[PDB]
């Protein structure tokens, strides 16, 4: 398959990235480094994860190295809650360029369109557990990062854990002057996002596939909870094609047009992942993964439920 998607604002995104979330600051260096060794051009990294000043490291050491050049490589990264106001946007997004030893990026994303309460925590909670919002809305936030592309800050904005009509909010957003290249949700066979997929794809919004193997190692898990990487159905479909079902499991996202973003910090699974570009699920495949929707998330937090912008009351 062809390696990268064009943007709508002209640039080309590599379909293939890695994760960086949970990935420990002590493992992640090495991790990053690998994958630009074997060929990734893509990283998700987040000020939340507490990573960034690492992750950068091995982009720099990768750099300075000549393995790759600055325009090879693209970078994303997300605005956290607490950093939605607009005199601190600009401020969150060169503390990332500083932690990650650059000078732009590729793609700035607004992590949750939910605002919370500006300070040192990233979960600002009442006394009875909520969260604390933030009064400021998702239009004057998207303002704040469109200063960002004329400022040279960055190349791309765009939004994260979006729905459909908050998606649409931004569409319609009076003066909007760049369109979001970018919705980056939870997507895998368990929680298939058809609706939420088609209304971004039909709005040029290229969508990335976040969680593809069912994040096994997020902090909630538990031992009962549903397992992509080891249902015998996708094993099947994985051994048919003499492939693992990881690979399965990131092929699946890619020909449905979509970016992915599977973690590791291993490096023989950094390497097996990467391998995705020499085999094709059939169409009776990719229906058949589709049908194991279940409606299922990885991400979702029952301390924010409350917020007015909290993302998953909507259908989609
Ligand atoms: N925008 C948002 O709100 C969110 C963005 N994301 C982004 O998406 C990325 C991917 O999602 P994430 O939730 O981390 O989970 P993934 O679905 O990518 O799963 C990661 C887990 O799978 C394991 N794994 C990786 N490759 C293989 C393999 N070949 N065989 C077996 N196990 C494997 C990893 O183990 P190990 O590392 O030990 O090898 C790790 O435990 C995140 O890291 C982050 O960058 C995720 C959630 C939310
Ligand atoms: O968020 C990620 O990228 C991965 O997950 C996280 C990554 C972190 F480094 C810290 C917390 C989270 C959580 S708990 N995320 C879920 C979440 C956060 C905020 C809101 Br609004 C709703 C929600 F569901």
């Amino acid at each position: 398959m062809a390696s990268r998607i064009l943007l709508n604002n002209g640039a080309k995104m590599p379909i293939l990235g890695l994760g960086t979330w949970k990935s420990p600051p002590g493992q992640v260096t090495e991790a990053v480094k690998v994958a630009i060794d074997v060929g990734y051009r893509h990283i998700d990294c987040a000020h939340v994860y507490q990573n960034e000043n690492e992750v950068g490291v091995a982009i720099q050491e990768k750099l300075r190295e000549q393995v790759v050049k600055r325009e090879e490589l693209f970078i994303v990264s997300k605005l956290w809650c607490t950093y939605h106001e607009k005199g601190l946007v600009k401020g969150a997004c060169q503390k990332t360029l500083s932690d990650l030893k650059l000078d732009y990026l590729d793609l700035y994303l607004i992590h949750w369109p939910t605002g919370f309460k500006p300070g040192k925590e990233f979960f600002p909670l009442d006394e009875s557990g909520n969260v604390v919002p933030s009064d400021t809305n998702i239009l004057d936030t998207w303002a704040a990062m469109e200063e960002l592309v004329d400022e040279g800050l960055v190349k791309a904005i765009g939004i994260s854990n979006f729905n459909h009509l908050q998606v649409e909010m931004i569409l319609n957003k009076p003066g909007l002057k760049y369109k979001p290249a970018v919705n980056q949700i939870e997507c895998h066979p368990y929680l298939t996002q058809e609706k939420l997929i088609q209304y971004c794809q039909s709005k040029g919004i290229v969508v990335t596939a976040y969680s593809p193997l069912g994040s096994p190692d997020r902090p909630w898990a538990k031992p009962e909870d549903p397992s992509l990487l080891e249902d015998p159905r996708i094993k099947a479909i994985a051994a048919k094609h003499n492939k693992t079902t990881a690979q399965v499991l990131i092929r699946f996202p890619m020909q449905r047009n979509l970016v992915v973003i599977p973690k590791s910090v291993t490096p023989e699974r950094i390497a097996e992942n990467f391998k995705v570009f020499d085999f094709e699920l059939s169409s009776q495949d990719m229906t058949t993964l589709l049908s194991y929707n279940r409606n299922w998330r990885v991400c979702a937090l029952l301390s924010c439920t409350s917020h007015k912008d909290y993302p998953f009351h909507e259908e989609f």
